[PDB]
């Protein structure tokens, strides 16, 4: 199962090439303006198999609640409607978000205490570094 040391609450501590990624996403500017200053909290919890990955800044909310494998309708920061889906694979925890054709991928995996989140989109590859709070 997912390991346990996904469970807290995280904290940004850094960010390559976020806005590569964003505007890879189309993301507008003004949430681009934001989204390059902000530096999120990020809480996982897990209850039986329903995981929840709560996203906070004071610019933007975002949650999700999930059970891995399992495709579910998200609606992202920069408000995507997106199909996605959580999966396991050697104790990484992979999202995917698939819409309006197209698919951008969020890897979060444990380094040292430490939570990295590799996202990829188009080639564009950002890797935010998150600490354990
Ligand atoms: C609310 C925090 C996100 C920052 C605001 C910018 C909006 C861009 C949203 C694109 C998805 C970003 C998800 C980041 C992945 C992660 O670090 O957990
Ligand atoms: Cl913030």
């Amino acid at each position: 199962g997912m390991s346990n040391k996904f469970l807290g609450t995280w904290k940004l501590v850094s960010s390559e090439n976020f806005d590569d990624y964003m505007k890879a996403l189309g993301v507008g500017l003004a949430t681009r303006k934001l989204g390059n200053l902000a530096k999120p909290t990020v809480i996982i919890s897990k209850s039986g198999d329903i995981i929840t990955i709560r996203t906070e800044s004071t610019f933007k909310n975002t949650e999700i609640s999930f059970k891995l494998g399992q495709e579910f309708e998200e609606t992202t920061a920069d408000n995507r409607k997106t199909k996605s889906i959580v999966t396991l694979q050697r104790g990484s925890l992979n999202q995917v978000q698939r819409w309006d054709g197209k698919e951008t991928t969020i890897k979060r995996k444990l380094v040292n205490g430490k939570m990295v989140a590799e996202c990829k989109m188009k080639g564009v590859v950002c890797t935010r570094i998150y600490e354990k709070v």
